[PDB]
């Protein structure tokens, strides 16, 4: 299944590009984004600070059609710093989860343990 599983994490990211462009945008207007309110879809959560910000996706929520499991989580973390453009990196949570770099795609195969 790791075919359906990768197109739908996919098709997550655009559950939340313009929860990406909000947060660029605050970081752009120089606030905090722990002190904001975002317009985001259900399954969502995010946090952050004066230094950068990080959005969850919990794919049991978003897309259960696809994924039950509540661990099932991908990750963008944002950053701006002196030496480059702010970059979003994608990773996958891998404790106790379904996500692997097999059923995620390639610009998700970074790892965290929630």
């Amino acid at each position: 299944s790791h075919m359906k599983e990768r197109a739908a994490i996919i098709e997550s990211m655009n559950i939340i590009g313009n929860v990406k462009a909000s947060i660029q945008n605050d970081i752009n207007n120089n606030l905090d984004i722990s002190q904001q309110t975002y317009d985001t879809p259900t399954g969502v959560t995010v946090t952050g600070s004066t230094s950068g910000a990080t959005i969850d996706i919990n794919l049991s929520q978003t897309s259960p059609q696809h994924f039950t499991n509540d661990n099932d989580i991908i990750r963008l973390s944002g950053v701006v710093v002196s030496g480059s453009t702010f970059q979003w990196t994608c990773s996958h949570n891998v404790n106790a989860s379904t996500l692997t770099a097999s059923n995620v795609p390639h610009t998700c195969s970074s790892t965290f343990s929630a």
